[PDB]
Parts: structure tokens; C-alpha cells; sequence
């Protein structure tokens, strides 16, 4: 019947593209879970990378498209805490460069239309817009390396558009602490005196521009609209 979609940021693409034609249902915000994926007639998600306890159900459910596994988006590899490439690794940040924004809302035009062909025109017609309002937030910016930490990796798809250079990160997974020795690392490799560090929240290294910033949209109910404060929230952090 519906269209379920278990993250809040390909929720809030996927609402873009399916208005005025219908509701898609956020899947995590349980059994109930279940039942939403038993009566979704589509089902987009990450992929076994970014949600490994739904990983179960949806990697062989066939109405479920995973967004990572597709090769519809521009994937980058993760990194360490001093920016070296992991090999064979994915970042699963994906939404926050606008180009793969837009790559997710054509897939989910045609995703849709294949399984609704009477709503054709209106699911690739709100792709068009969406395409449009996400292409001109992002032509705001243009301009030198802007260096900055985050707390930990979550920003490295903000970085092409910003034109952000990371310049490290205080934890590889945000249930451990940072370490006195990355820390230290950090503060002696300083790009900059005053370095812009982003968070996900308000929740030794010197000067710093602390910035909250959520990947992950939580309390917005437009993409676009989300986008431009993260990336202007950003932009503000690292050239103060
Ligand atoms: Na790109």
C-alpha cells in the first residue's frame, strides 16, 4: 500500500516527491515496525551500512531498495580521525551533498512510478522541483579551503558544496571518548588558531567555534529548508 522509509532525512526527500499523491510513513521515529514493512508496497533505507539491526527484514525483502547498494549516489569512502581512507568502506552521510539529494528524489520519481503509473507526471514533476530548490541552495556557494573538526565524521558529504577541508576529528564512533592523544594531535596540527568544531548537539583543544549541527534533521519538516540552515550554521562556524 504505502511508501515506508526508515531514516528522517529520506523521509522528509521522499515527502517532497510523493506531494499532493500521498503520506510516506517514517519507519524508526518493534513489531509494529513490522507490520508498517508487511504493508508497504515500496520500502527505502540505507542499506545493511547505516541501519544493521533492520538489516534483517529489509536485505531480503524485495519492495526494499536500498539507497548504498543502488549505484544511484556519489559514495565516499569513510574515514579515520586524521582523514585517511578506509579501503572498502562507504560513508553512510550520503544525503548531505545536494547532487545526491537530488539523485535520491529521481530514484524515488521512478521508484513510484513504475508501481503508480497514474501518478507518473506528479512524482517526476515534485523530482523537478525538489531538483530545483536543492540546486539553488547550493549555488549560494561557490572561495578558499574553509578547514574545520567535527566531533566525529558525520559532515565529509557537506564538504564539496562548503568547500570545507577536514582537518580531523576528535572520536571514530561517538560512544567513545575522544582520546588525550587525538585531542593533542589535534590542537599541534591546528590549520588555524580559531578551529570551527561541529557536534551533533550541545551535549584541552584551545580556541574553538562549537557548532551543533544534526545530520539527521529531527526537529525540521522540509529537506531543503533543513539543508540550507546546516550548511549556513556551517559556513558561519568556520569563518568566524
Ligand atoms: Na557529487
Amino acid at each position: 500500500q504505502g511508501l515506508v522509509v526508515s531514516t528522517h532525512p529520506i523521509y522528509l526527500i521522499a515527502k517532497e516527491i510523493t506531494k499532493g499523491v500521498e503520506e510516506p510513513q517514517l519507519l524508526l521515529q518493534t513489531p509494529a515496525h513490522r507490520k508498517a514493512i508487511n504493508d508497504a508496497s515500496l520500502v527505502i533505507w540505507l542499506g545493511k551500512a547505516h541501519e544493521a539491526p533492520l538489516n534483517k527484514l529489509l536485505s531480503n525483502n524485495k519492495k526494499a531498495i536500498a539507497l548504498l547498494d543502488s549505484g544511484i549516489l556519489s559514495i565516499l569512502p569513510q574515514r579515520n580521525t586524521r582523514g585517511a581512507a578506509l579501503p572498502n568502506t562507504v560513508d553512510t552521510h550520503v544525503w548531505l551533498e545536494p547532487n545526491n539529494a537530488v539523485r535520491i528524489g529521481f530514484f524515488i520519481a521512478a521508484l513510484r512510478s513504475q508501481q503508480h503509473p497514474e501518478n507518473k507526471a506528479k512524482y517526476w514533476n515534485n523530482a523537478n522541483t525538489f531538483a530545483r530548490n536543492m540546486l539553488q541552495a547550493a549555488q549560494a556557494y561557490d572561495s578558499n579551503g574553509k578547514p574545520y573538526w567535527s566531533y566525529h565524521d558525520a559532515y565529509q558529504y557537506l564538504e564539496r558544496s562548503l568547500n570545507l577541508k577536514f582537518a580531523g576529528a576528535l572520536t571514530d564512533d561517538p560512544h567513545v571518548a575522544p582520546t588525550a592523544a587525538q585531542i593533542k594531535y589535534l590542537n599541534d596540527s591546528r590549520p588555524k588558531a580559531q578551529m570551527c568544531l561541529l557536534a551533533e548537539s550541545f551535549t584541552k583543544l584551545g580556541s574553538i567555534t562549537f557548532q551543533p549541527v544534526d545530520e539527521s534533521m529531527n526537529n525540521e519538516d522540509n529537506f531543503v529548508t533543513a539543508w540550507k540552515k546546516l550548511a549556513i550554521k556551517t559556513d558561519k562556524c568556520v569563518l568566524n
